[PDB]
């Protein structure tokens, strides 16, 4: 029985959306980065067999909806944490040879370590992804008439692995968290 929190009830202030602004630029500087590793360089269509994707483009030529294919899943993980009351405040202040197209340097992540509270808070919001995604995987196979998958047990019962596919995406939101220097806490 998965249970995820509901979602789309949930107004985010316009305060937290100018900080939506500083994560979708970086989500597309560190999905942009990870592509000219490989040498992949804006073009037409997306090709895979000629190193080509046309999506190689800055983040400022993207119009607003298209920054809603980015900002989709960050806008519903912050409706995550307003449900459960966790706290986004202001307390502190915010701070491969690079190929063709457009060519950002993102914050680095990972090197930012939680603390052991904010670790928990990553061990809930990549339950709750694994929550969101597995309720959507069960209400997919059952309304195609579909099989089984083997992420639909329970989140303790996981390996600490099949736990980080989602809690890499889940480290990414706490750590900006930290280095932009919010005060996050469950409240």
């Amino acid at each position: 029985n998965p249970q995820p929190v509901d979602t789309s009830n949930i107004t985010i202030p316009e305060k937290l959306e100018y900080f939506i602004n500083k994560y979708a630029e970086h989500s597309h500087d560190k999905w942009s980065m990870d592509k000219l590793a490989n040498g992949w360089i804006y073009g037409e269509i997306y090709s895979d067999s000629s190193k080509v994707q046309p999506l190689m483009k800055p983040y400022k030529l993207l119009s607003e909806k298209e920054k809603e294919i980015y900002r989709w899943p960050i806008k519903e993980s912050l409706k995550t944490m307003l449900a459960w009351g966790w706290r986004i405040e202001r307390t502190r202040e915010g701070d491969v040879d690079a190929a063709h197209g457009y060519s950002p340097r993102a914050i680095d992540m990972s090197n930012v370590t939680l603390s052991r509270d904010l670790h928990a808070m990553a061990e809930m919001m990549a339950e709750n992804y694994h929550n969101i995604w597995a309720k959507k995987k069960k209400l997919e196979l059952e309304s195609k008439g579909g099989g089984n998958h083997p992420l639909l047990v329970p989140y303790d019962t996981l390996t600490a692995k099949e736990k980080a596919k989602d809690r890499e995406k889940a480290q990414d939101i706490l750590k900006f968290l930290q280095i932009n220097g919010y005060a996050v806490s469950r409240g």
